[PDB]
């Protein structure tokens, strides 16, 4: 499809290992948002994530409509905390890049882009 494609393309052309796209779920009041996409990943965890509103990189993302740079995971969170980003921890990130995606000034999805193995992350 359209943005699986897309998803690749960036993520080979910026030189990632990993790249993903969260949505919400539903139509629903309450829904929650999920990890759609992926492109780069180890596994199929990431479905396992299920993300309420202002919780992990998505979520957080989602409701400020502001970008998340984590340059180095081991340095900006202890091992114990990596739970409330859930991604890093079922996809080994070692650093992300997290940006809001727009439709008519409103934030519809939460394209992230991660390294592993302490890769750095190439110019944001
Ligand atoms: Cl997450």
């Amino acid at each position: 499809r359209r943005f699986q494609e897309t998803l690749d393309k960036i993520r080979k052309e910026e030189g990632y290992d990993f790249a993903a796209i969260a949505f919400y779920e539903s139509n629903k009041p309450s829904s929650p948002i999920k990890w759609h996409y992926v492109s780069g990943n180890k596994n199929n965890r990431f479905k396992l994530i299920i993300l309420r509103k202002g919780r992990g990189l998505a979520g957080t993302v989602m409701k400020t409509g502001k970008r998340m740079v984590i340059a180095n995971v081991g340095l900006a969170l202890g091992p114990e905390e990596k739970i409330d980003y859930p991604i890093l921890l079922s996809e080994s990130l070692t650093a992300v890049l997290a940006v809001p995606l727009w439709y008519k000034n409103q934030v519809y999805g939460v394209l992230l882009f991660g390294q592993r193995d302490g890769r750095p992350l190439p110019k944001i």
